[PDB]
């Protein structure tokens, strides 16, 4: 197995208060599959200039997908304080085909800081984090969202500057808040800007160890680190899985400006993925270092086939959904 660090010596975890109800918007951002939404890259042969019926795994146009937003934590003028989430980590979803990720898209336009409706901020694209696994159950406190054996995580740390995935098993710890202990109410990860963000500084184990607090990693098979530029660029994530492994695809490295997905990672995880949660994140800011964090849109897949048109340079910029009506299916035909 492999060593991923120590263990947290904390004896206690951070307090977090969930509070569904301030996560309850409607900020629509429907699969536009004109734009190519949502579109994981054919790979394996060449395209150029060509529109081709393809059958494979795509979310469905016009479909709204799954919202999640983090937010920044409850704070004094000076101090951080409870942590603020949403219910995610009770939420278990099934995993079927894998999903989609629209990640950052209103970054740059003006939103409310969540925790403090009435205060507004420029939108900051967030990275989504995601615990996905074979078995899930309840904690012993009898609350929903503990996943069983090895479980893979997907955590980006260092101020969105990089994406750590690990998979291992993980022991609730039993501290205060910790969820094996009391008062108990949903794990989360967290980073705290003042101390985690500073210039050229970035703290890459923020996240990590906020996670490490919650659960002891035991026997880790893995623990991958990928790079990522910092930007504030709308961008997809997808993941997948064969009897090869998980697949994980971005837009990032290929794609940038674009947003076609092409896959970066295939990890060695073999036992099928059946159900996955987000992880919330909560921002240790203080008040008067409040943001607001882009929400971002899961949308799952399924085997549909679709009309692409790839232009000269290869990329597909326009797609349809061929079983989306008559007149789609027209047009495909
Ligand atoms: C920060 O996280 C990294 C993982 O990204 C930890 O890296 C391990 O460090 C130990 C030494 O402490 C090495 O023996 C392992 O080989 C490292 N693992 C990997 C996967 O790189 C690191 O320990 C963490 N740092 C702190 C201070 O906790
Ligand atoms: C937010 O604004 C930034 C800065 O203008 C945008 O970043 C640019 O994105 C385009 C592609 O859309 C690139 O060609 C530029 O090189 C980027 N500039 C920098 C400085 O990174 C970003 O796209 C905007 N984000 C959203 C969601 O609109």
């Amino acid at each position: 197995y492999v060593d991923v660090g120590p263990d947290s010596v904390k004896s206690a975890c951070i307090e977090v208060d969930i509070q569904q109800t301030f996560f309850d918007k409607t900020w629509p951002r429907p699969i536009d599959v004109s734009k190519a939404d949502g579109i994981i890259y054919p790979q394996g042969r060449t395209y150029s200039n060509i529109t081709i019926t393809y059958q494979g795994l795509f979310p469905y146009q016009g479909d709204h997908g799954d919202m999640y937003v983090y937010s920044a934590g409850h704070a004094t003028g000076t101090t951080p304080q409870k942590l603020f989430v949403a219910n995610y980590s009770q939420d278990v979803k099934q995993f079927a085909n894998g999903f989609v990720v629209r990640i950052g898209a209103a970054a740059n336009s003006t939103g409310t800081v969540i925790i403090s409706p009435s205060t507004s901020a420029t939108i900051r694209k967030i990275y989504p984090a995601f615990m996905l696994g074979s078995s899930v159950g309840n904690f012993s406190d009898g609350k929903m969202g503990r996943f069983f054996n090895h479980t893979l995580v997907l955590l980006p740390d260092g101020c969105g500057t990089l994406l750590r995935a690990f998979y291992c098993i993980l022991e609730p710890r039993s501290g205060n808040h910790c969820p094996a202990g009391n008062s108990y109410t949903s794990f989360a990860t967290y980073h705290t800007p003042a101390t985690d963000c500073s210039d050229g500084n970035y703290n890459r184990n923020a996240s990590l160890n906020s996670f490490k607090e919650y659960f002891n990693l035991r026997n880790c098979t893995f623990m991958y680190t990928y790079n990522i530029t910092e930007d504030e660029i709308l961008e997809w994530f997808g993941i997948t899985q064969t009897a090869q492994g998980v697949h994980l695809f971005s837009s990032r490295y290929v794609d940038l400006y674009g947003g076609n997905m092409f896959q970066f990672a295939t990890l060695p995880v073999y036992d099928t993925i059946k159900y996955y949660s987000i992880i919330p994140h909560s921002i240790r800011s203080i008040q008067s270092d409040r943001k607001a964090w882009a929400a971002f849109y899961v949308y799952k897949l399924q085997p549909l086939t679709f009309l692409l048109d790839f232009s000269v340079d290869g990329y597909i910029r326009r797609a349809i959904d061929c079983g989306f009506n008559d007149l789609s299916q027209l047009h495909c035909s």
